[PDB]
């Protein structure tokens, strides 16, 4: 069936006024399928990459097998008319291969192609029937290699894959290893997710698992109430490089892991659960305590997150009197019924970030806090935590915002896009000063490209454009907040 399909499409069959199906150590001089010279040149480039994956061509210094297969699948994703060519090149390299470890890798590539995109409607049945024949012929002699061919057939039978499940990336080294050990041992693939308390949860991960699915499972495992789970999300945290980037809930975890391999940032990235959304009025927190404290698991994760951001210097445009009040509250939380506690430098360092502390000598801070402390000794731990959030919330324009690094033609060129319950803002990352603010009401429409985000003002609207590769996260956060009003 495959030979009949290739009879009117392959170069070798056309130049006939059948041997192009067998393996060869030499990189092909032209594409297998007769096509445009532009596409044939990329098909030659692709063949040498298939050879690299299979271990028949060397990989250059700054490259890996995962990076090589990612390139092949990327080429297939964006160059739609090169898909049949990719499938034929991969299958060709399996038939009559002198190394069994190389032909196996050829079938592993077919599996990874089959989870991403389908071959043409014309190639689908003939190509499957061929794999079926290879399985039947080798079932008894090589049952491990047949299990691998069987899974390729299963994944091609799965097509058409729904739009919401279509993979955007090729496999990471992690996904490759997990696939290999699942075929060998049958063991479950998992992903480790951290919480603000640095405790962890394991999420069972599959080829098409979304970030939303993992968020839901790990939050439920932690004990967060069903209704509060929607307020939580996941961030990619790199401690050495000072990054905390929102991971879109619509992204597939394996597409995120592939993208991490492609990062030139240095250090390691990890997934952390964070409270993402803040829908309740922080100005009414003290008179609507139940909205915050009913779910004590969520309240504790919220308090610790806001405290940590405070200690890391995220909220720096808070005046000294307000900082001295915050320090007094946080001291009462660390030293509960210690009325006779003598304020030391060491105690002040546990409750004020360096960025705040820098404005005046620690002797002045000791004096200023000493003034604020009596009235708070009485207070319960829960009520102090609410008081702390009330102060941060009411005094910091960055409280309750989801932050994204953006590039601008305006000042500053490297800025922060902030989205909250009220709208979209632009913040200077140095001064932490809001440069622009647009309510959801005053934004008629939004647009996205793979490298931009744009908001339409009023009303033939004035277009404001921001350079960012975070379209996915921005759309999800913008949708969540804007859909409440």
């Amino acid at each position: 069936q495959l030979a009949q399909w290739a009879s009117t499409r392959f170069r070798s069959f056309k130049r006939a006024s059948n041997t192009a199906f067998y393996f060869n150590k030499d990189p092909i001089k032209e594409s297998l399928i007769e096509m445009e010279a532009e596409l044939s040149e990329e098909a030659i480039k692709n063949f040498s990459e298939i050879m690299m994956w299979m271990g028949d061509y060397p990989i250059p210094k700054g490259q890996t097998a995962s990076l090589v297969i990612q390139s092949i699948i990327s080429r297939g994703i964006e160059n739609h008319e090169l898909r049949d060519e990719i499938y034929c090149q991969a299958y060709r390299q399996t038939n009559k291969n002198p190394k069994v470890e190389s032909a196996k890798k050829g079938f592993e590539l077919i599996y990874f192609l089959s989870i991403t995109f389908s071959p043409s409607d014309s190639l689908l049945q003939p190509f499957m029937e061929q794999l079926m024949s290879r399985n039947i012929a080798i079932q008894s002699s090589s049952p491990q290699l047949a299990s691998l061919i069987a899974v390729c057939i299963e994944k091609l039978e799965s097509h058409p894959i729904p739009s919401y499940q279509q993979r955007k990336m090729g496999p990471s080294a992690t996904e490759i290893q997990s696939f290999r050990s699942n075929l060998e041992n049958g063991d479950i693939s998992t992903c480790k997710i951290r919480f603000i308390d640095q405790s962890t949860k394991l999420a069972k991960i599959n080829t098409y698992t979304t970030i939303r699915e993992i968020t839901d499972t790990v939050c439920r495992q932690y004990g967060i109430s069903q209704q509060s789970i929607k307020m939580f999300g996941i961030s990619a945290v790199n401690e050495t490089a000072g990054i905390s980037k929102v991971v879109s809930e619509t992204d597939m975890i394996y597409d995120v892991l592939a993208r991490w391999e492609q990062s030139e940032e240095k250090g390691e990235f990890y997934f952390q659960v964070r409270r993402r959304f803040f829908l309740d009025d922080v100005n009414k927190i003290l008179d609507q305590e139940h909205l915050w404290t009913d779910d004590d698991i969520c309240f504790e994760l919220t308090y610790c997150q806001i405290r940590d951001e405070w200690m890391k210097g995220l909220y720096t445009n808070v005046n000294e009197k307000d900082s001295s009040i915050i320090a007094a509250i946080l001291i009462q939380l660390l030293y509960p019924n210690q009325s006779k506690l003598v304020l030391t430098k060491e105690v002040v360092r546990q409750v004020l970030p360096d960025q705040i502390l820098n404005s005046q000598n620690i002797k002045v801070w000791i004096s200023m806090i000493e003034s604020q402390i009596f009235e708070l000794v009485s207070q319960t731990p829960e009520y102090l935590k609410l008081m702390f959030i009330n102060l941060i919330g009411s005094k910091s324009p960055l409280f309750g915002c989801t932050l994204f690094n953006i590039q601008q033609k305006e000042n500053p060129p490297k800025a922060w896009l902030a989205i909250n319950k009220k709208g979209v803002s632009i913040f200077d990352p140095h001064t932490k000063e809001s440069k622009n603010f647009w309510t959801f009401q005053s934004i008629s429409n939004v647009a996205f490209t793979d490298d931009t985000f744009c908001i339409m003002t009023g009303n033939k609207p004035i277009k404001q454009t921001f350079t960012t590769d975070e379209h996915s996260s921005i759309a999800s956060v913008y949708q969540f907040y804007s859909s409440q009003l």
